[PDB]
């Protein structure tokens, strides 16, 4: 435990910290930066290698931390994100799609992990969501229902809206943020479907009241 | 209570339920392949043999638990569904019309039914609806001077919008979702009844301040 | 007091409310009829004469009810309300404009008047309304500091959205709803001015703010 | 303490304000009407002239506060604001842009500071903001975090709604208010990236869910 106790010093130390919350704010901008055409036509390799700093020193960061912590950083939500954020930062450059050239950004995201407050805030939010499955899925059941009779009544002549399963979920999605719904698609599905509206209103009430029950529910077993 | 006792201790059994709430799963899968006209050419018949089969034993299954339940089954509000839902899928595919086909999938419902906390959440959600009907006659009164009004005032050179009192539904619907309401209907009609912004913004206020009030008098009388 | 409470024994009675009720109903069903061209080209006259009579009727007890209360009336909101709403329907048909033609139908509004409850519902929703004028006097100091600046702003070369102070009221209020904010009207603009995105997202946080927290006060101040 | 004292019973005077309030309400009057081109030609000068003795009254106003205040003065918020809404005021009409002789309309917002009760909501609305900066801090990290992945994900094929990262910006809060954001943008955006739904799905979720939590965490505090 002495080279160990070493470490955890290191680790466990402030510098470490506030030295790894610098290089998330310092690469964050870096990052925004790298996001100018004309910026990466001039300081463009530049900011490449500094990325490649960077997440070196991540990893190390990531090693250590797992000296000092092992079995109980596997089982840190917190960590296993930051593990898994630059795990995906590591894989090259090349192969596959860019995705993972993209998801890599993600890893600003630390700063939310590498920051108490935000953590607060994070699990706070959190918190509320395993109180919500059992809407959640009553939710999901209704979207299900509903999708599978819109493609069925409505792929046919609308395949671009209903056509499928899934065109069909992405749709109702739509009509449940209300976004154009009307002018953009219960209206133009009437000029075949006359009594399409009683499909739309019907599924919009249901949707819009347990939303909003939904919240009720939170607002008011606290207070 | 020979017959009837052996019966009920099935009806009444665990495997039943389990059983029941297995095939509603399996048909729910189902009919989002029977989506596919892939897999409708694909898997098509059998499919089609295992939805009659389906039904065959939720038929059979609806029976047992009127025997077991009799009147008591009739005045359940979830075996109350659970008959007329089965009833639906009974209807002969052919004759009238297809949506008697489509709303087949309205038995996927039934896992709502068959299953607790489902059944609570939508007893709780519609515990609120006899506390708001109120209200919903009010706003119901609402619409219907207002259709009235918009019917014959702009029916005329708007039919699509107004030139019906169900139209004019429709319409004063989708002004309360506030869809498209300005680039959509009252721009275009003020190209011709320049005041007739008299008329939409008293009524999305109403309409409005209406709905606020209504989730606030339920959130409050809560803490 | 002999002809005076011989009088009042009709209006406090019993009959006589349900009376006018029954014509409410009775009249509120002929509107949205005689709102078709083709049953009034059939029963067309019928409706129009069963309206004269409901509307001298209306103002038989409406005279009746002043006997009965004198100065106790004119200090009614309910009441005050079915004065005016009579008064209105009784303009002649002709003369002027079709509005009060219009307006007519207002009249049966009188069945929030004519029923409890209703009368509860909308006294519990105005209730509130005084305790905002705070917040609504906030408001529209705020939309009128901006309406000013929008139609010196972009009026010029956007005429129909800003080149009015009401026109730019009008914009400012689609805006507030949110109703294609973006792609209608922001964007447009900015085609011309590049920065006009800094005079609306502001707008739209102040004002978006404002409304929630107004919310956020009622719920809070009670429980 | 002797002109000190002359210059502060003026100042702390009834009168005083009343009059500064009385010259708020007339030349906002007269900025509504000024805003007519109609009365621009026919009252226009007149109006010049008013203006210009209004800001000169709220200079010596003004500079007759922080004779009575001094250093008290500029530590108060409400004055502060009043100081460099005059001094606005005071930049000469021409030169640099028209926006500073625009800005001058914000004079009438004098009238919240001149004016108890409207202090008191604008206080109480603001007293919130300090307790929302986490989550607030929370979401413009991921805004930033997605405005950047969005920009180097769709910028090259889609210019206009995500060529720059500030494009991004504009666009993400354009899906936030929810404008548009499937019509308008994703539809486009997935007839070349046909899985974009799997960015804007989730972010309108993030979004969404920290708003509504947001106000669930204000109204809850306080029962």
């Amino acid at each position: 435990s002495h080279m160990y106790l070493r470490i955890t010093n290191i680790v466990e130390s402030s510098f470490f910290t506030k030295f790894i919350i610098y290089l998330i704010v310092l690469n964050g901008i870096t990052m925004g930066l790298e996001t100018s055409k004309t910026f990466m036509q001039s300081f463009g390799v530049y900011t490449t290698l500094f990325n490649q700093i960077v997440i070196t020193i991540f990893t190390i960061e990531i090693i250590l931390r797992i000296y000092v912590h092992r079995i109980s950083f596997f089982k840190d939500p917190w960590s296993l994100f930051d593990f898994f954020v630059v795990a995906i930062s590591l894989v090259p450059t090349s192969s596959g799609f860019e995705i993972l050239r993209v998801l890599r950004v993600l890893r600003l995201f630390r700063l939310v992990t590498a920051v108490p407050q935000m953590r607060k805030i994070v699990s706070a939010l959190i918190s509320v969501i395993p109180g919500m499955l059992s809407v959640i899925a009553l939710m999901t059941l209704f979207f299900y229902i509903f999708a599978i009779m819109a493609t069925q009544l409505f792929g046919e002549r609308f395949p671009e809206w209903f056509g499928t399963l899934g065109e069909s979920f992405y749709t109702l999605f739509q009509v449940m943020t209300l976004e154009s719904w009307s002018m953009g698609i219960v209206r133009p599905l009437m000029e075949v479907y006359p009594y399409a509206w009683v499909f739309f209103i019907p599924f919009i009430f249901v949707v819009t009241f347990v939303m909003i029950n939904l919240v009720v529910a939170i607002i008011v077993d606290a207070c």
